[PDB]
């Protein structure tokens, strides 16, 4: 099946807890895969304009590890619940992808999660201005604009709204698309 095939692909790239004890400032993100209309999608947030770090940017759900978290995956799930109302029974964490090093002292660990079909986002407006889906296949043929660094523009056909996706978030989206969609019979 589509979902069993996606999980099987993802597991081959799982690094697990290999880098998880290193003494960094630690953040996790959840890359949430949603199946709709017979295709996989990624769920993104738009950060609230009131946040002082990166207001109005497109990001995956996530945030800083805290002492309650059993592990890095727990960080991702706790933050996703706070930001968009995703409950732990509504997500299956499939793997941990390559972590992202930033600012010399920070390590961001991305987890891919399969999201239940009955989940409906409840954006928390203190943190999230918007939540939206992008089909995973978009990231194989994105609409690129150069600002010099590459920016993806995705227009939602439901409503005509264009979102800019860039940086780590864009990079991770492409990675997941490659992992899941490469070398597939039609
Ligand atoms: O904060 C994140 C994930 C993230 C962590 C570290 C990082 F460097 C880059 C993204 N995500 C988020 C998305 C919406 C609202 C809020 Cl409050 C947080």
């Amino acid at each position: 099946s589509m979902l069993d095939d996606a999980k099987a692909r993802l597991r081959k790239y799982d690094i697990g807890g290999k880098y998880s004890h290193l003494p960094y400032n630690k953040y996790s993100v959840l890359l949430p895969l949603v199946a709709k209309e017979g295709k996989l999608h990624l769920l993104f947030t738009v950060r609230s304009e009131k946040l002082r770090r990166a207001p109005g940017e497109v990001c995956f759900p996530g945030g800083k590890r805290d002492p309650t978290d059993m592990d890095d995956a727990a960080t991702a799930l706790r933050e996703a619940q706070e930001e968009v109302g995703l409950r732990p029974h509504q997500v299956e964490v499939v793997c941990c992808l390559v972590p992202c090093l930033i600012d010399t002292d920070t390590l961001i660990t991305p987890f891919v999660g399969l999201i239940d079909h009955n989940f409906q986002a409840q954006p928390n407006p203190a943190e999230v201005k918007d939540v939206f889906l992008v089909p995973l296949a978009y990231f194989l043929h994105p609409q690129v604009h150069d600002q010099i660094n590459h920016i993806f523009e995705y227009t939602n056909p439901e409503d005509g709204v264009t979102y800019q996706i860039k940086g780590m978030t864009a990079n991770l989206a492409v990675l997941v698309a490659f992992i899941i969609l490469e070398k597939k019979p039609t």
